[PDB]
């Protein structure tokens, strides 16, 4: 038993809920949160550009020492830094941006990134401003996560549709 409240259950692992995640995370407070991160961490916009801002720009200095470290992202990788004050610890996971030219193939590569964690709060990934369609990021990560996931979908007109479409 978990503290997340008014999902659809769409799998055995998979739950789905029209929401806004960066204040799902304030009221939960998960273990895991999943940013929609870039390579470089730079979190300008979509739901990476919400979680940094709710950090007051914690999640952004975090980021650049880790890049001044470790350098940049694989697409389809991801790191585990701080929640801050929005869960326990923040997996940064890069999904393939359709706008830039990126394989769709490696959202699947994304998605496994979620596997290493029991139970996550997470957007869908390549969706949104990432440019892939929504049905499709559904579908992928029903196919590839085996833990535990609920998934917040800030659009309600988008959420209407990936339920009613779900197959
Ligand atoms: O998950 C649906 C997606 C479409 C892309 C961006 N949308 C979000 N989902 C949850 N919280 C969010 N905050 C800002 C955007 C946003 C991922």
């Amino acid at each position: 038993v978990n503290s997340f409240s008014g999902y659809l259950k769409l799998t055995d692992n998979v739950y789905i809920k029209n929401a806004d995640i960066v204040e799902e995370a304030k009221k939960v407070k998960p273990t895991v949160v999943v940013n929609a991160a870039n390579v470089y961490l730079k979190h300008g916009g979509g739901v990476a550009g919400a979680l940094n801002k709710a950090t007051n720009n914690a999640m952004q200095v975090e980021s650049d020492d880790y890049i001044a470290t470790n350098g940049p992202l694989k697409v389809g990788g991801s790191c585990v830094l701080s929640g801050h004050n929005l869960a326990k610890h923040c997996l940064h996971v890069v999904g393939p941006n359709v706008n830039k030219g990126e394989d769709i193939q490696l959202l699947k590569s994304a998605y496994e990134n979620f596997n290493q964690h029991e139970v996550l709060l997470a957007p869908l990934l390549s969706a949104g401003i990432f440019g892939a369609d929504p049905i499709h990021s559904l579908r992928v990560c029903v196919d590839t996560v085996r833990t535990n996931v609920y998934l917040a979908v800030f659009d309600k007109n988008l959420y209407d549709k990936l339920v009613s479409s779900f197959l």
